[PDB]
């Protein structure tokens, strides 16, 4: 509360910790159906369905030009990802099984990144 500080944490490199964690995301060979918008003129159903795409390309753009304030809202950007592709596929499919594979991959970097 005012004037009485919690100890906090260095965020000082978080901004290049999310930048090669984003790295490792688009080098991924299962990141092939996120890393740019789904073309919503050429999926029926996604822009009616998708409140808020999201793909790993706006995500890029987002964190090179400081529109992220911290590591969670990169975090919740990079969620919503994997959110949006089991909303829309099924777990058996091609796309499917890659979100679920992407999802694991992520939280895994995001553990042994910042919960050091």
């Amino acid at each position: 509360s005012m004037s009485v500080k919690k100890p906090k944490r260095d965020d000082s490199k978080d901004l290049a910790l999310c930048s090669m964690i984003l790295t490792e995301m688009e080098t991924h060979e299962d990141a092939w159906p996120f890393l740019l918008p789904v073309n919503l003129k050429l999926v029926p159903g996604y822009k009616k369905v998708i409140k808020k795409p999201m793909d790993f390309s706006t995500i890029r753009e987002k964190l090179s030009s400081g529109q992220y304030p911290n590591l969670e809202t990169f975090a919740l950007d990079v969620r919503l990802v994997f959110d949006n592709c089991e909303t829309f596929n099924e777990d058996d499919s091609d796309i499917g099984r890659a979100g679920h594979n992407m999802r694991k991959y992520f939280e895994k970097k995001w553990t042994d990144t910042f919960k050091v």
